[PDB]
């Protein structure tokens, strides 16, 4: 499978903050175009990684609280998670493959 959740505000502890393994969370909404576009790489990436990745989707419009946590300015914003901790941030569209360096160089 792809590996892809729907996280909400009161779900994101336990599906992001207590999960194991890498988290690659997606903030997005229906308004945006390049969110849209790059839905496919990162599903892509759920399935190439097998389990090791989920991807945790959090829609924008309906969950208010966890972007306004990370401070998030604009979308598409992506977080790479684990332990609960912030990795890194990537803002804005990317190509699958530079998508997909981004997450492996989180070993």
């Amino acid at each position: 499978s792809e590996h892809t959740l729907a996280v909400s505000d009161s779900s994101f502890d336990q599906d992001v903050l207590k999960a194991s393994g890498l988290v690659l969370v997606d903030f997005w909404a229906e308004w945006c175009g390049p969110c849209k576009m790059i839905g496919p790489a990162l599903g892509e990436i759920g399935k190439e990684f097998a389990g090791k990745v989920t991807v945790a989707k959090v829609n924008i419009d309906d969950n208010p609280e966890t972007p306004n946590a990370y401070q998030v300015r604009s979308i598409p914003t992506l977080m790479l998670v684990r332990d609960g901790k912030v990795i890194d941030k990537k803002v804005g569209a990317l190509p699958k493959s530079q998508l997909k360096a981004w997450v492996e160089s989180a070993q």
